[PDB]
RNA sequence: AGGACCGAACCGACUAAUGUUGAAAAAUUAGCGGAUGACUUGUGGCUGGGGGUGAAAGGCCAAUCAAACCGGGAGAUAGCU
RNA sequence: GUGAAGAGGGAAACAACCCAGACCGCCAGCUAAGGUCCCAAAGUCAUGGUUAAGUGGGAAACGAUGUGGGAAGGCCCAGACAGCCAGGAUGUUGGCUUAGAAGCAGCCAUCAUUUAAAGAAAGCGUAAUAGCUCACUGGUCGAGUCGGCCUGCGCGGAAGAU
RNA sequence: CACAGGUGGUCAGGUAGAGAAUACCAAGGCGCUUGAGAGAACUCGGGUGAAGGAACUAGGCAAAAUGGUGCCGUAACUUC
RNA sequence: AAUUCCUUGUCGGGUAAGUUCCGACCUGCACGAAUGGCGUAAUGAUGGCCAGGCUGUCUCCACCCGAGACUCAGUGAAAUU
RNA sequence: GCUCAACGGAUAAAAGGUACUCCGGGGAUAACAGGCUGAUACCGCCCAAGAGUUCAUAUCGACGGCGGUGUUUGGCACCUCGAUGUCGGCUCAUCACAUCCUGGGGCUGAAGUAGGUCCCAAGGGUAUGGCUGUUCGCCAUUUAAAGUGGUACGCGAGCUGGGUUUAGAACGUCGUGAGACAGUUCGGUCCCUAUCUGCCGUGGGCGCUGGAGAACUGAGGGGGGCUGCUCCUAGUACGAGAGGACCGGAGUGGACGCAUCACUGGUGUUCGGGUUGUCAUGCCAAUGGCACUGCCCGGUAGCUAAAUGCGGAAGAGAUAAGU
RNA sequence: GACGACGUUGAUAGGCCGGGUGUGUAAGCGCAGCGAUGCGUUGAGCUAACCGGUACUAAUGAACCGUGAGGCUUAACCU
RNA sequence: AAUUGAAGAGUUUGAUCAUGGCUCAGAUUGAACGCUGGCGGCAGGCCUAACACAUGCAAGUCGAACGGUAACAGGAAGAAGCUUGCUUCUUUGCUGACGAGUGGCGGACGGGUGAGUAAUGUCUGGGAAACUGCCUGAUGGAGGGGGAUAACUACUGGAAAC
RNA sequence: UAGCUAGUAGGUGGGGUAACGGCUCACCUAGGCGACGAUCCCUAGCUGGUCUGAGAGGAUGACCAGCCACACUGGAACUGAGACACGGUCCAGACUCCUACGGGAGGCAGCAGUGGGGAAUAUUGCACAAUGGGCGCAAGCCUGAUGCAGCCAUGCCGCGUG
RNA sequence: CCCGCAGAAGAAGCACCGGCUAACUCCGUGCCAGCAGCCGCGGUAAUACGGAGGGUGCAAGCGUUAAUCGGAAUUACUGGGC
RNA sequence: GGCCGCAAGGUUAAAACUCAAAUGAAUUGACGGGGGCCCGCACAAGCGGUGGAGCAUGUGGUUUAAUUCGAUGCAACGCGA
RNA sequence: UCCCGGGCCUUGUACACACCGCCCGUCACACCAUGGGAGUGGGUUGCAAAAGAAGUAGGUAGCUUAACCUUCGGGAGGGCG
RNA sequence: CGCGGGGUGGAGCAGCCUGGUAGCUCGUCGGGCUCAUAACCCGAAGAUCGUCGGUUCAAAUCCGGCCCCCGCAACCA
RNA sequence: AAUAUG
């Protein structure tokens, strides 16, 4: 039992949400905000993203801020207009989408 | 000695309940603050409305005030009900 | 086009839907939409069929020997289809990047003998032999049998709060 | 309004008490202009309470509790 | 932080358990030196947090004493329609 | 001779705040809520590559599809702006079943115990705290289980006013400023005596066919329907062992409901006693008034819980899913 | 309102008599002490609504409302 | 005849002399560890946990204080299996002794420990206000009576202790 | 650590101890101790000696012997000449054992020995033959005091390994 | 304690050797691996490491470590400075 | 930590740890943008050049299959050659 | 007189791998011990209260009691509480 | 359509209303100073003066367009 | 006032 504790496994790394950016703008702290539409599921704040573009993946990293319009909602839902900005992000092109993801552990057992 | 301390009258009105066509168009009950001071209160006077006064809240100026009341312009105007 | 500015009849109720434009009066008749078992005025009318779910009387993808009708086809008294009595093999335990494989998640072709017929292949599935059953085939029984197409009406899918 | 409100000054008894507090009384003035019964709900204003003692709640709100004189004793901190 | 959006930041103390609180870090969205900065004894019907005591605030409500309600007699409203 | 560009040109010549506000109107037009719709959400299903040591469908499920429910996030502005008080809590519920537990059953990659998933089932039950105004959530510790929803995201002519759209003030930020923020921070009046409908109770009138007093048959309607742990069977079945039953029977609890005061207690200002201050009955003694019953100590009945008795069932009939 | 008991051929209520329960050694008097105070008399006095008895007082004789043989038709019995 | 004995070196600087610290040669220990290891004598041997303990033993002894037979060692008496010289088994405290009990004296010595204690301590040097079993010296009493008790019997409370 | 002491300092009277005394009370007086270190804090048994040193000193207090204190922790009394008692009594605390669950029993800082500490220190031995105690007239009994042996090179000293 | 029996038979290790400090060369390693009390050795001739030969000290003991004094006239009264 | 002070600070006064020296003075030599004295195309006073121009030669650099190796401030660069 | 190189004497010095020397501190990196540090968690101990086993000492109505006194009925004294 | 100030060499300027070979700084590449480097000193490279039309003897400087940068603007998930 | 530094 106690062996079977000391292990940590998170087995899923489902996508929470998928959003296409469109229409860059620009922020002082981030330097930049990508204008997005959420397709599918739905987006949060503290979940970690993979930002592709023609299916291989030009960055990564985990959402800082998360906001629309002045609201700064820590949810987004799909087909609802949203907005996205993250830390070390040069350069935002039109036509790529930023996958976000949940992370859970399934927990081990031992035998 | 003291805009000192506790505490009646006196002044002030923080909390709670009652009252909410009430007894009262802001009070009663049980608590509470100051209470020799920037204190309080009688009587009379002065400051008059785009003006007054204001330890300043746009409060107060006769049960009212982001401009009193009364009369007149006046049957203002109202593309509105 | 109707209402708005049109009442009336029907659609249970329901301006705008259907039928139809109210001059007034009558205790007449024939009709429209819509109906004809009763509530509620008129067929429990007549004739040929369908459904058995209360479908009708809400709801799809999709599923199913529900049932009605129709045009063709495969197999079959040299004995079909479904039962029952049997056989179920040899190259071959098949070479094999193989610990072990002798059919199987693996390997590859998928060829080749004896035979009425039996696959280096169908499986619940072993420590490996297997134990057992099946495709295929013999005997028994003796007349229909198998499942695609077109189409009527039904079935499940079908769980909401007074 | 015959209104639980407001309204300046003067007079200041006995006992207990520091006291014009507060209680009980003297002098004096009052029982407040609807009463009678019933003794349920429930509300208003009060008293008491087993055990637990803030678990209530936005919050110790409200209640409860502390409550006087003399002596002893009295911390952090300080502009002493 | 009366200032901090993300946010209940992260760390330590308190609690069985603390989005508040107390003490730090500093990534100060958006403190900053008389539109004053940071301390500060005393003081406060001041804001937030904690302990003791204390108790019908509560678990969970019971009884009792008054004034209404209730009945009878007299007088006799109201908003509304 | 006019970018009178707002271009059929109101002046030659004009920008703002109002939460200190005010007037006239509007559901012609927003916010709360209803309604329509169902994209979105939630839920169920169709195809099944693949995962599952083999094996699609024990349990999951790519790539895509088709519905349901009216339930979140939205759309529209149809009801109400000569007023429908908005978040939550408290109190009080009621219904739906896509069932959290208990009851029944299939499959299981179901040994047993304990689970997974699906069907049938709404009778009953379905936690108290810490922090935050919060619902929610996180955390602590319980419980057989701490269901998911409707009901104007139930419920203010019932309560709370902490959140949040007033009037004070301040910080941060924005503007030159008045001020502003869907950014915080402190403080900040919750009215209404019930006609009708409804319900909880309790009466009067009349009828039921001559009138009257009793006892009933029971159409119909309501209440109740919860469950742990322990022991025996049995340390038996099962299982390598650890561990550990079904079926059936016997005890004792938690919560809830009804009754009751006999006990154990509370109350007990109508009973007795102690005692502070004062006045009075001439005074002493002994009593009485008043001061929250003056303050206290005990306590008769009655009422009542924390107190002690009992209940939920068994059995019968027809069935769901299943066999 | 109703509902239950009883109204003199009477225990309905109040009182009364006894008992219980409650509080817990009254008042008076005597004794001891200077006095407060104690002690004996004495578990005394007093005691609501409770328990068991008792007509002592009050529930008097009457009126009031309510009636006077109870429809028609048919069937089965009976003169 | 008897507390008759005194060592230095290395290192600062390019080198030198002072100042000055550090380091080493000596002896010693209630020692340990590392490696090795023949015998003997004497002495030493939980310095930390004053941390806690199994088991045996570490204080008993007097019959010449006293009532006593509970043990086995005799002697005595009796009854028997018999070998004619003995054993065997019940009586008797007659005795060598002695369980338990009353009494006497010793359990205040011996042994252990170094927790406390910076002075009711210790060491040293004085003092006066005391007692002191057993052991000694000195001068006299040891007269005469009474009422209890353990042990042991009769019961009874205990699981054991009592 | 510069101020510390109410029985505190002294007296009188009473009680108390075997004995002087604030030893312990009543009353009276305001003294007592302290810079020559009171009080408080930290550490520690002291001494003959041990070790070192030329000496003076320094460090040290095993074994041996004297004195003191302590006996699982805390507190108190009894018996007795002597104990405010190591293996005695009671009470309380912690701990362990026995139990019929009502209640009892136990204290290695004695000798051996074990757990545990730590770098590390011992045989659950033999004998009362001796020496010194206890009791007794004595025999004699008891004596983990003592005398001996075992163990380890721990130290000192002698000898061998030619 | 004494007598007899058999036979060199049964019995020597440890530190250290750069100076202090008695006692040296070679080989290997090459600021590597290690030594060390102090000052210091080793980066390709190491008497300083490791091994070997030789040697010195000491002996059932020998070293290291710890402990106290001495040296330390470096708490100095004896017996020092400013 | 105590005392003193309005403050700044004073006063009394450690330990852990770390280094193997620190310091004093003196000597020789070097150096000084220390002083004195003194010499040399060292400067001054002159004359003619280099650095530019074209070429030669040596070097570095670059490049290359090799551009052999050595010389590098004066004291290497028509150097060894 | 000035620049460069050199000699002699004298002077200063923290240089003696000899001024191309030596050498200080912030800061950045790593390690070590230590101070302050909201408080937490122990030891020991002062002061002011609570508590009162066992035992001893005092005071005792009650219960009980072989030795001694007696008028034989009980005392004196003891113990238990 | 909407304000400011500027365009010169690699970068930033001066030369402007005062119209005749465009000079002044940092960099660039050399040289000098030093034992050497930093620093400093002597020097050379380096241009349609934004781009055009106007205008003039010759316009860098003269006007207006095209155009660009900055300024505040005004935007600012 | 001419210069660090190595």
């Amino acid at each position: 039992a106690a062996m079977s504790g000391m292990l940590s496994p998170e087995l899923k790394q489902q996508i929470i949400g998928l959003a296409e950016v469109r229409d860059v703008f620009k922020s002082p702290k981030f330097g930049a905000i990508a204008g997005c539409m959420v397709t599918e599921g739905v987006v949060k704040r503290h979940n970690p993203i993979r930002v592709l573009r023609d299916n291989v993946v030009i960055y990564e990293g985990e959402l800082e801020s998360l906001r629309r319009f002045k609201d700064d909602v820590n949810e987004v839902r799909n087909g609802m207009e949203c907005g996205i900005g993250v830390k070390n992000y040069n350069d935002v092109r039109t036509g790529d989408v930023i996958e976000v993801f949940e992370i859970i552990e399934i927990q081990r057992t031992i035998a």
